[PDB]
C-alpha cells in the first residue's frame, strides 16, 4: 500500500496530480551523499565527485531520502514524491559520513549546469562563504539552472551557505502546525518554507525512514519547482522562483518564513 506523507499534503502536491502534472520532463539533480537504487525510485543517471567514491550509491541515506521526497514513484508501494514522474540525477558530493568539500559542492553544481538539469537540490551547507561555491552557484544559474538550498538546522537567526548567496534559493523547515521548526535557520536571504519534522521517504536498504531536518524542506521545494516547469516549459529559473514565492501561503514575517508555505496547487493554478 502507498502512503501520503504528511509535507507532501501539506504542499498539496495531489491537487496537482490531479491537474496532470507530476515533473514529467524534467530533470532534477540531487546533489548529496548519492542515491541508492530502490523500488519506489527511478534514477536516470548522475556522477560522483567524492575523492574516491566513484559510484552514486548512497552510502549514507541521507541522498535517497531527500531523492524519495521529490519523486518517490506514485504506485502501489512506499511512499509518493512531490513530482513522481520528474526525472532524478543522483550527483554525489558528500560522502558516506555526511560530509564534503566546497571544491565536490562547486563541481557537482558545475556537472548539472553543463548537463541541462533544471534543478538543483542542495539539501547542505557550509558554515563560511566561499567564493568557489558562490561562482559555482551564479554558474550553474546563468546556464540555466534553478538552485534551490536548505537555510540549515542550527537554529540561528542568519542562514547557512550556499542558501545565502542571491542566486540560491533559501528554504527553511516548518512543523505540522506551520510554525518554524526550532532548528530551522532563519534571517536575510530566505525564500520560503516547506515541511521539515518528522518527514517519511525512501532509505537504503529498500526501507523508508523519518528525518528532520531543512534537508527535507529543501526537496519539498524542488519538486513544487518540477511542477511549475513541466506546466511552462518555457520559463526561466528566475521566473519559476519568483512565482513559487508570489503563490506560497504567508505565514507571517519574510525574516523568519520568506515568502510562507510552498504551495503548488496554487503554483500550478
Ligand atoms: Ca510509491
Ligand atoms: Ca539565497
Amino acid at each position: 500500500a502507498q502512503s501520503v506523507p504528511w509535507g507532501i499534503s501539506r504542499v498539496q502536491a495531489p491537487a496537482a496530480h490531479n491537474r496532470g502534472l507530476t515533473g514529467s520532463g524534467v530533470k532534477v539533480a540531487v546533489l548529496d551523499t548519492g542515491i541508492s537504487t530502490h523500488p519506489d525510485l527511478n534514477i536516470r543517471g548522475g556522477a560522483s565527485f567524492v575523492p574516491g567514491e566513484p559510484s552514486t550509491q548512497d552510502g549514507n541515506g541521507h541522498g535517497t531520502h531527500v531523492a524519495g521526497t521529490i519523486a518517490a514513484l506514485n504506485n502501489s508501494i512506499g511512499v509518493l514524491g512531490v513530482a513522481p514522474n520528474a526525472e532524478l540525477y543522483a550527483v554525489k558530493v558528500l560522502g558516506a559520513s555526511g560530509g564534503g568539500s566546497n571544491s565536490s559542492i562547486a563541481q557537482g553544481l558545475e556537472w548539472a549546469g553543463n548537463n541541462g538539469m533544471h534543478v538543483a537540490n542542495l539539501s547542505l551547507g557550509s558554515p563560511s562563504p566561499s567564493a568557489t561555491l558562490e561562482q559555482a552557484v551564479n554558474s550553474a544559474t546563468s546556464r540555466g539552472v534553478l538552485v534551490v538550498a536548505a537555510s540549515g538546522n542550527s537554529g540561528a537567526g542568519s542562514i547557512s551557505y550556499p542558501a545565502r548567496y542571491a542566486n540560491a534559493m533559501a528554504v527553511g523547515a516548518t512543523d505540522q502546525n506551520n510554525n518554524r521548526a526550532s532548528f530551522s535557520q532563519y534571517g536575510a536571504g530566505l525564500d520560503i518554507v516547506a515541511p521539515g519534522v518528522n518527514v517519511q521517504s525512501t532509505y537504503p536498504g529498500s526501507t523508508y525512514a523519518s528525518l528532520n531536518g531543512t534537508s527535507m524542506a529543501t526537496p519539498h521545494v524542488a519538486g513544487a519547482a518540477a511542477l511549475v516547469k513541466q506546466k511552462n516549459p518555457s520559463w526561466s529559473n528566475v521566473q519559476i522562483r519568483n512565482h513559487l514565492k508570489n503563490t506560497a501561503t504567508s505565514l507571517g514575517s519574510t525574516n523568519l518564513y520568506g515568502s510562507g508555505l510552498v504551495n503548488a496547487e496554487a503554483a500550478t493554478r
